[PDB]
């Protein structure tokens, strides 16, 4: 899964988050 992830948290959502 990755939009679970990149959702709320950091763990997918790196560079893309900040």
């Amino acid at each position: 899964v990755a939009r679970g992830w990149g959702r709320k948290c950091p763990l997918f959502g790196k560079n893309k988050s900040r």
